[PDB]
DNA sequence: TACAATATAACGTCG
DNA sequence: CGACGTTATATTGT
């Protein structure tokens, strides 16, 4: 919980430097922003990368909760991720620990 | 004003 | 042929 808040208001801070702050997303597919859940439902969805080969975000949707009425809550959750964490994965990716391999087809 | 997010509808794929 | 999932479009809210 703490590091992920620390290093994504590191990125709140990089991301108003870069036009884009936190202050032009206000919501997640059904509650608030809370980056640290969408991130650990991504990774246990077997992250970004089988999120990309599989649309797996439907499922994200299955970890966040149920919200009555939606068929792509979460899948409106993908264009928030792609500038929300998937630069910043990059330090966990690329100096910590790889768990998210590029072998991912489909089924 | 314009931009972003959420919801609904339609299309495609799989069973 | 029917059901489920994904993608696209439209509407509403900030």
């Amino acid at each position: 919980r703490a590091d992920e808040q620390a290093f994504l208001v590191a990125l709140y801070k990089y991301m108003k430097e870069r036009k884009t702050p936190i202050e032009r997303i206000p919501y997640l597919g059904f509650k608030q922003i809370n980056l640290w859940t969408m991130f650990q439902a991504a990774q246990k969805l077997g992250g970004y990368e089988t999120i990309t080969a599989r649309r797996q975000w439907k499922h994200i949707y299955d970890e966040l909760g149920g919200n009555p009425g939606s068929t792509s809550a979460a899948t409106c959750t993908r264009r928030h991720y792609e500038r929300l964490i998937l630069p910043y994965e990059r330090f966990i990716k690329g100096e910590e620990d790889k768990p998210l391999p590029p072998i991912k087809p489909r089924k």
